[PDB]
């Protein structure tokens, strides 16, 4: 993806050496913004094969407010195994904050529903936000939310969304983070009878791990292919009624996948 | 300011018509990022005279976790009068969330102190964040926080900060929002024995009110003057011990002030 490869080069050319949690060094930049016109095509990286399968299950898992990996396991999705405790619990992460943000007075706020209500009744609102950054529950989470905060925006019948990502592994995580939110935008837009607009990605500490240099150079030598198209087979009655089989991506012809190891 | 005037032109050239809360129309863009190297000078708009006096008092007021306008009044600062109730209370706004974010279990989190601790003990952290977006208390606030979320970053002994502003009145509010956080960066940096780095401003719904066109065109015709320098007369023992008289801006030679009316 043109915008993506440009970020990779930027991290290489301008990133400063910075170490992560008792481990691998990284090349790091702070503050970056990218824009994807969703009307131009689904922003799924083509310079390396990316599998949407786990992304879709993860998103549907987030929407159900589920915080135990059982659902992911019923579908053989193991991306959260690394963090789940013996019982399969991850703590009050994403799904829990999105659907049941606990208040000091005993309530549980459903931010997804609130946002649906706003887009349908007050589209011009500058307060259509979903936050997963719950300060009071951070100590209980398996890990602090990376995509911590996102805001919606409506203009000319088009729904845009801006995500603020505090930390970002450009090589391994970013291709997935973009596809995940771009999917959510299509789902929201469908439910609110709006066209898709832009997906604006904003990152904090954007980096490349030192042991991923060869993979980065390899990917950078590749030429981006046309973006595929996302197809939603049917329109569910609510944002909580989507099923894995409802989505299909058409015209995705990527370059070979590239593995990237992580230190432990 | 070069980056500022460029944003104004952008809103004019590319902004779409969008109305605000039962009132004035605006020219609006969604998603914008600006960077200010604080080493180049204090980012205080020179194309129109801006008064720092109220900005400083407001910041010191935020730091004390104060949420009643009494302190502002002792100093004849009336920027919050519009929202204060009969008693002078604004609800659990900025100051309250920064210094005493209430948890469901009865605790009150001091995010300013937590952030100081991190910059001093874990500078490489990608989780040095302060959020004022407390979902559970939004209904009690005089207004939902505009500068809702900011993150710190340390690299090569330089402290950078990125602010996410959900809504932004480019003409009236932005010059002030930038100076406010740029001051905070200098204060934090001083307390942690670090040099100042960049101030990255990220905005959501960035706009210009329709009844401010003449003022915008007037300002756009002006040429930016050199940036002033911020001087901190002394180093307090803590971030909570700063006083109005501790700051002085040197070399500020702006163009005449420009008034901008608001509809009611
Ligand atoms: O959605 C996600 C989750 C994690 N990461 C990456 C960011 C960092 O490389 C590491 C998390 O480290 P900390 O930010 O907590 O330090 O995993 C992503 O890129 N995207
Ligand atoms: O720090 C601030 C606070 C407010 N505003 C502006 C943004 C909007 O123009 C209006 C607030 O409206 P809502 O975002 O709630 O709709 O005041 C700013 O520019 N900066």
């Amino acid at each position: 993806m043109k915008q993506y490869l440009e970020l990779m080069q930027k991290v290489l050319d301008e990133g400063t050496q910075k170490n992560d949690r008792t481990g691998t060094g990284t090349l790091s930049i702070f503050g970056h913004q990218m824009r994807f016109n969703l009307q131009d095509g689904f922003p799924l990286v083509t310079t390396k094969r990316c599998h949407l399968r786990s992304i879709i299950h993860e998103l549907l898992w987030f929407l159900q407010g589920d915080t135990n990996i059982a659902y992911l396991h019923e579908n053989n999705v193991t991306i959260w195994d690394e963090w789940a405790d013996e019982n399969g619990d991850l703590g009050p992460v994403y799904g829990k904050q999105w659907r049941a943000w606990p208040t000091p007075d005993g309530r549980h706020i459903d931010q997804i529903t609130t946002v649906l209500n706003q887009l349908k009744n007050d589209p011009d609102s500058r307060r259509i936000i979903v936050s997963a950054w719950n300060v009071g529950e951070l100590d209980k989470m398996a890990l602090a939310p990376c995509h911590a905060f996102f805001q919606f925006y409506v203009a000319d019948g088009k729904l845009s969304c801006q995500l603020y990502q505090r930390s970002c592994d450009v090589f391994l995580g970013l291709p997935f983070n973009i596809a995940s939110y771009a999917l959510l935008v299509h789902m929201m837009a469908q439910q609110c009878d709006l066209e898709v607009g832009d997906f604006v990605w904003t990152g904090g500490d954007t980096h490349l791990y030192s042991n991923h240099m060869d993979q980065t150079h390899l990917q950078l030598s590749r030429e981006p292919r046309p973006l595929p198209k996302l197809i939603i087979k049917r329109k569910p009655e609510s944002i909580f009624d989507y099923r894995f089989e409802d989505f299909e991506i058409e015209g995705y012809d990527p370059h070979p996948g590239i593995k990237a190891p992580v230190a432990i």
